[PDB]
Order: C-alpha cells, then structure tokens, then sequence
C-alpha cells in the first residue's frame, strides 16, 4: 500500500502522521525529532494543544539538518473555537504559522464546528457551565478558510468533528470556492464511523481517524471505560500476524483508505507505530474489528452540547 492519498486540492498526504495533543511541551520536542528520523513526514499539531512552539523547534531543527525538505513534510495544524470571526482567523493562522516556523501550513482545519466567544480563555463559560457561543456559522467561518488559501498561508483547507448534515452544509455553500480536502473526526473499532466515512469518500473528502488507540491518555478517562490496547480479541489479530495492538490499531483505518494519527512521545513507540507498511489484515480480520463498534466516543465534551453546531446530537 501507496505511503500517500492524494487529495482533492491535488497535493499527496502521508497516511501515518504524528499525533501531538497531550504530548508535554518538554518532551514533544525529540518525539517529533525522532519520528522524522524514523520515517514521520506528517504531525498533527493545533494552537489549543499548546505546544505548537515545541513542535516547531523540531521542524525547524529537522530542516536545518537537512533530514528532510520542507516539500517533504506535511504538517497539519487548526483553528480553534474562538477564532471562528473574519477578522480572527488570519491571525490566528498567522500565530501557528510563527510558532511552528514555517512560511506555509499543508492543512489547515477547521477544529469543531462550534464558534466559541473570542478572548483568552479556550471555553468561555457562562456562570451555570455552558460554552458562551459565537453567532458565527460554520458557512462564513469557511469563507475565511478559503482566503487563506488565496495569500498563501495554507495549501489545504479542511474540517474536523463535522458530522454529515454539516459537510453537506459546507458542500452545498452558495458560491463555494474550495471544497473541503479532509474531515479529520474520532474512528477506531470502538466507534468504526462507517456511515460518515462512505459519506465523506464519496464526495472526494480524505478522512484522517484521531484517537486511534482510543486515547488512554485522555484526562478525562475513568478506571472502567473500555481500552483497545488491552481487548483481547484484537490481542489476539496482533497475535496472529506476529505484531502489537497498537500496530493492528494503526494499520486498520490505513486499510479503509484513512489517514491516521496515533500521538506517542516514547521513543520505542513513536518508532514501533511506523512499522505498519509491511503487513496487511485480511477481508476477515477488518470486518471483525468494524464488528467491535459500540458507538463509543473518546472525544466528546458536556459543557459544548447545547451549543447549536455541537456535532453529535446528530446519528452521523
Ligand atoms: N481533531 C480533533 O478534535 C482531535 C481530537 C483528538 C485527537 N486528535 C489528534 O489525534 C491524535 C491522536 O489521538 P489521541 O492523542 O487522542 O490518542 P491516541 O493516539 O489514540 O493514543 C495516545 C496514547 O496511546 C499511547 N501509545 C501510543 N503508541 C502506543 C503503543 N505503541 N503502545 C502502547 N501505547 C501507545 C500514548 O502513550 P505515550 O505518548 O506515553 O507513548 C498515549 O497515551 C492527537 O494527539 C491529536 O493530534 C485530534
Ligand atoms: O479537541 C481536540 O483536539 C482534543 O480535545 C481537547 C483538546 C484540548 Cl487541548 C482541550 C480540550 C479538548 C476537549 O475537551 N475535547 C472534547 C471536545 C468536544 C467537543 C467540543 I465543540 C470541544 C471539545
């Protein structure tokens, strides 16, 4: 299998990127160091995680040892809520643009749906704990992306977290001038995503899946939910064709023609979760892991279900 998908904007994407939310600004410098030693050439990176800065040393370390060239790299970063207004998004693009060091972005999303109030705080509260929106709309936010991409800032434009009635919305914009390139949402065999998925692929959109291995690091995770990593039944596949469970994990949505993002700073991981291109699952082995779906979401947030474009009131 090809190591890139080629998108609708006519550039290739690397199927395997580095994950970077909850990676710690003192470490996530050499796990982005090693994983372009290794093979990496697509991170996964956006403002709110915070350490774009860190990330960014890597890159500009990585280019100035001419490890790899900067048309060799495709990184990935997005805007956050409370930059959904016109006169934010450019800067905000700009800001990770400084911070990661880099004169143009090869994808840039938008993060969730849902505009937030601007200002310092990432979720701005009203006082009984609900998300104070923004009356932004998901079409006007997408004009703004597509600037971008006319001065040069981003090659790609995209989504994340859209559920079908909002790509459809995007897709079916008056005088839309660039479709969506990517719709980068949560899948793993826990929450397979089947409907979404066909949907976006049969409108030329490439979906990365996030949280792979089921975020166990998530800091909301409790001691009962359910773990990937230790389900014996995909053990057992691991097993069988002489490999981990994170690397079935990782090689599964590669083979339903998905982008994929598994996040590590441990170095013997960052390095164990690169060596998929070299086995395959059978027919069999991927609808028995489509078969463990229990629409189970690692990515979902109580304060932000009021808000009106919050994505999973809908089926998919
Ligand atoms: N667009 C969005 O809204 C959104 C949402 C969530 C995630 N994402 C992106 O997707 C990335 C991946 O998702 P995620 O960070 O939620 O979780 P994930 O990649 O599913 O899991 C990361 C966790 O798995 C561990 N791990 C990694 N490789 C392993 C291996 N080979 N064996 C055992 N454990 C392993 C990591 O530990 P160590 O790091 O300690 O090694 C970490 O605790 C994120 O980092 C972010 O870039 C985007
Ligand atoms: O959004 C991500 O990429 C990962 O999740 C996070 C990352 C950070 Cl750095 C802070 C918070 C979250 C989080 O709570 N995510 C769940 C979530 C769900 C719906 C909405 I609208 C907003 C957030």
């Amino acid at each position: 299998m090809a190591s890139r998908i080629l998108l609708n904007n006519g550039a290739k994407m690397p199927i395997l990127g580095l994950g970077t939310w909850k990676s710690p600004p003192g470490q996530v410098t050499e796990a982005v160091k090693v994983a372009i030693d290794v093979g990496y050439r697509h991170i996964d990176c956006a403002h709110v995680y915070q350490n774009e800065n860190e990330v960014g040393v890597a890159i500009q370390e990585k280019l100035r040892e001419q490890v790899v060239k900067r048309e060799e790299l495709f990184i990935v970063s997005k805007l956050w809520c409370t930059y959904h207004e016109k006169g934010l998004v450019k800067g905000a693009c700009q800001k990770t643009l400084s911070d990661l060091k880099l004169d143009y972005l090869d994808l840039y999303l938008i993060h969730w749906p849902t505009g937030f109030k601007p200002g310092k705080e990432f979720f701005p509260l009203d006082e009984s704990g609900n998300v104070v929106p923004s009356d932004t709309n998901i079409l006007d936010t997408w004009a703004a992306m597509e600037e971008l991409v006319d001065e040069g800032l981003v090659k790609a434009i995209g989504i994340s977290n859209f559920n079908h009635l909002q790509v459809e919305m995007i897709l079916n914009k008056p005088g839309l001038k660039y479709k969506p390139a990517v719709n980068q949402i949560e899948c793993h065999p826990y929450l397979t995503q089947e409907k979404l998925i066909q949907y976006c692929q049969s409108k030329g959109i490439v979906v990365t899946a996030y949280s792979p291995l089921g975020s166990p690091d998530r800091p909301w995770a409790k001691p009962e939910d359910p773990s990937l990593l230790e389900d014996p039944r995909i053990k057992a596949i691991a097993a069988k064709h002489n490999k981990t469970t994170a690397q079935v994990l990782i090689r599964f949505p590669m083979q339903r023609n998905l982008v994929v993002i598994p996040k590590s700073v441990t170095p013997e991981r960052i390095a164990e979760n690169f060596k998929v291109f070299d086995f395959e699952l059978s027919s069999q082995d991927m609808t028995t892991l489509l078969s463990y779906n229990r629409n189970w979401r690692v990515c979902a947030l109580l304060s932000c279900t009021s808000h009106k474009d919050y994505p999973f009131h809908e089926e998919f």
